[PDB]
C-alpha cells in the first residue's frame, strides 16, 4: 500500500467516525517513555488493524493503537506502538501514519527516543533537544522519501533546514528553567545510525569526528514526513551512555541499561510533555 | 528487465533500424540544462515506449526520448528525460540505456547537473569539472552495480581510478579561456547525497571535513556504468548555491532558486558544450 | 527462505546425518586463500544444493560445498564458496550458513579476506587483525540484521564492542612470533566497502580522515551475525595495495594485481591457520 492522498483520505476518514477528535498536536513516544498515552483524558482507542490501509504490525507483536483526546486542554494523537526502519518496514509504511495525522488537521508533532552521547559533556539521564541531523541512511539512497512524490503532500526536493522548531525548542528549555531542571537539558545534533545493532567503539569515535552530539535508530524518518508535508517538530533524546567514553574504557552497553534510564527519567519526562501540550502556541 | 547482454542488444537492433545514425558521443543534460537536444540537426526521435525493454518512466510522466542526429559534424544520441535513482528506479533500469549507447557505439558520454557548493570560494553560478567522486550509496551496499556482473560489459570489481578523463577536462577548460569565461570553471570532488532531500545543514559540514567540493543527487551512477564498459566521461556541475554559506547563516534552499540559476547560465553551458563536442579527439 | 529457527534446523539435522562429524570451528577463507580446505583430513562434501533452506547460488557459478572434518586433531566445517552482498544476495540468505553452524556446535568461526591498505605503513602482503570496524551499510540501513529478530539467536539490540577476540588476536600474533613472521603482522580497523567498484581515490583519502586502517568488500555481515548468536571471531585481512600512496601517486588497482599477492601469501596463510586451529583453547 503506498502512502499516497487517496489510501490516506480513506484511513483519516474512518478515524474521524469513530473518534470525534479532531487533534492539532500528535506524538511519538521512545521505548519505556510512553505514560503519558495512558493519561489522556476522554480518550478513544483505535486498534491499527481496524484502520484501512494502516500497516501490518503482528509480526513483531506487542501494542498497535491509534490514542485520540484531550492533554491540558489541547486535542492530540498518539501513536501507541512505533515502526522503525530497522524492523524491515518500507518506506511507504512508516509515512503513512504521519500522513494521516496531517489529514486528521496535526500542526505540530512531538517525538522522544532514547540514544548514545557522543559530545563528551553528556551524561547518562540527559535530554537533548535536538537543532539538526545526519542521515547516514538519507545519504546512502535508503531515504524515507526515495520513490515517487505524492505531490499533494509536498515537494519533490524538500529543504531540512528548519525541520526542528527554533521556537519549539525555547519553550521546551523555558519550562525546564521554571522547574528547576534546565542542568540536564543540551542541545545538538542527531546521526541517524539505521540498526539494530549499537554503533561499534570506532564508529563512534568516527562521529565525533564528524560534528555529532548524539546517535539514534529512529526519529529522523518521521521528522522528515512531517516537514515535507508542512508539520512542525520538536524532538528531544535521553541520554542511555556515553559511547565514547565506553569506547575509551572497553565497557559494554545493552538494551536493559538502556531500560533502566528510561525508568529514572520516565515521570520527570511525562511532566514536561504534558506542561509543553499546555503551553504550545 | 535485467540490463544483460541480449536484452539491451535487442534495444539497439531496434533504434539502428530506425534510426540510421551511428552515434559515437552519448549526452545527458541536467534540469533546465536540455535546450542543445532541440538543436541536434537532421534528427530522429524515438519514445522510450517504442524501445524495446527501455523502462517504463510514465509514473514519473513529463519528456521521455532518445533523440539522435548531427552536432558539429559529428554523430550523438542524447537522452531527453533523465532517470533518476532517488525516484525509485533499479539498478537495472539506470544502466540498460547506458549499455544500449556502449552497443550502438559511444565511446564519450558527457553529463551536467546541478549541484550545491560545499568549497568556500564557489559561487552560485560557477561551473565545476568533476574531478573524483565520494559515493556515500556505493560504499552502503547501495552501488549501482550491485547485482550479477554482467561480464560481456565489464570486470566484476572496476577500478574508478580514471573514470573522469582528464583529457577532456582539460579541453573543456581550454574552451573556456578561449571564449573569456574562465574566471567561472573550477574544478572539484563531487559527494552523492541519493536523496531527494537537500543535505542538511548538518550534513553539509561534514562534507566540508571530509574533502568534498559540491554535493548533488545524480550523475555518479552513470559514470560507474560508464567506467564499467570502457566509456570515457566528462561531468560538469552548475552550483545553484554554496550550502555552507547558507548554513552559517541561516538561509534556506528550493528547486526555484536553483531553476533560476540554471537559466541564468544555460545558453553558456549550451554553447561550451556544442564546441566541446565539435572538438572532440 | 528466512534464516530462521525452524528453516536452520532442518539444514542441520541433513548435515548431521550425512556428515558424522560435529564442529566445534568454522573456517569462511577469502579469494585465492582456500587451500586449506583441501588438506581436511577424513572429510565430508556436502553440496549447497543438496542442503534443505540454503541459498542458490548458480547464478554466480563456481564451487559452492560444506566441508567438515578434521584438522589438527580438531573437528572443522568450511565453507567452499563464499556468498558477498554486493553479488545481491539478501540478509536472510548470507545469515542462515553462520546460524546452521551455530546449531552444529561451532563457537569460534576463522575468517580471512583481501583488502585495500589505508594507514600509511601497510605494505601489500602484509596481515592485519581486525580489531573493529566501521559499516557504511548498516549506519545506511543495509544492516546484515534489518528485518524482524531471530529470538531464539540473539537479542533485537547487539553490542558489537567484543565482536573480535582479543585473545584469539594474542594467540595468532603469538604463533607469527614463533615462526618469525611479526614483523609482516598489524592491527588495525575494517572499514565495510559494500562494493563491487574499488573505493574511489578520493574515498580512500576520506578513509583516511575517518581512522580506518584497511577497506574491503566483506567480513563485516558474518562477523555481526555470529556475534549476534554468541560465536567468537578472530578475521584477517591480507593487504593487496596501499589505497593512499595510489591515489597520490596516480596508480591503478585491478583484481588480477590483488590475486598475485594471494599467491606469494597462500602457503604462510594456510600454515599460520592450521597452527591456529591445533592450538584454539
Ligand atoms: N510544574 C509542573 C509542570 C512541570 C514541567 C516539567 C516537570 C515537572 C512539572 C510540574
Ligand atoms: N566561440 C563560440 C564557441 C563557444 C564556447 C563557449 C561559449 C561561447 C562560444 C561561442
Ligand atoms: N611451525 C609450523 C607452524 C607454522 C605457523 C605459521 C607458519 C609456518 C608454520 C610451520
Amino acid at each position: 500500500v503506498v502512502a499516497n492522498y487517496e489510501n490516506a483520505s480513506m484511513a483519516a476518514d474512518y478515524i474521524k467516525r469513530v473518534s470525534n477528535v479532531l487533534p492539532d498536536i500528535g506524538i511519538i513516544c521512545g521505548s519505556g517513555l510512553g505514560k503519558l498515552i495512558e493519561e489522556i483524558e476522554e480518550r478513544k482507542v483505535i486498534p491499527y488493524i481496524n484502520i484501512p490501509n494502516f500497516p501490518k504490525t503482528t509480526v513483531a507483536g506487542h501494542v498497535g493503537n491509534l490514542v485520540l483526546g484531550s492533554v491540558g486542554g489541547r486535542k492530540i494523537v498518539a501513536m501507541q506502538g512505533r515502526l522503525h526502519m530497522y524492523e524491515g518496514y518500507s518506506n511507504q509504511e512508516i509515512a503513512l501514519p504521519i500522513r494521516v495525522m496531517k489529514l486528521l488537521g496535526v500542526r505540530v508533532l512531538l517525538i522522544t527516543n532514547l540514544a548514545g552521547g557522543i559530545n563528551r559533556k553528556l551524561k547518562s539521564g540527559d535530554f537533548v533537544l535536538i537543532k539538526g541531523h545526519i542521515n547516514f541512511p538519507g545519504l546512502g539512497l535508503n531515504n524515507v522519501l526515495v520513490g515517487p512524490n505524492q505531490d499533494e503532500f509536498g515537494p519533490r526536493f524538500p529543504d531540512l533546514s528548519n525541520a526542528y522548531d527554533r521556537l519549539l525548542q525555547q519553550l521546551a528549555l523555558k519550562i525546564a528553567q521554571e522547574n528547576d531542571f534546565q542542568d540536564l537539558v543540551h542541545e545538538g545534533v542527531y546521526a541517524f545510525n539505521g540498526g539494530p545493532t549499537y554503533e561499534s567503539p570506532d564508529e563512534s569515535n568516527m562521529l565525533l569526528k564528524l560534528g555529532c552530539d548524539v546517535v539514534g535508530m529512529s526519529t529522523v524518518p518521521e521528522v522528515i514526513i512531517a516537514c515535507h508535508c508542512g508539520i512542525k517538530v520538536l524532538a528531544v533524546s535521553l541520554i542511555a551512555n556515553n559511547s565514547i567514553l565506553d569506547a575509551e574504557n572497553d565497557v559494554s552497553i545493552n538494551h536493559e541499561k538502556v531500560l533502566a534510564v528510561a525508568e529514572k527519567r520516565a515521570d520527570l519526562l511525562q511532566m514536561w510533555f504534558k506542561e509543553i501540550i499546555t503551553r504550545l502556541p
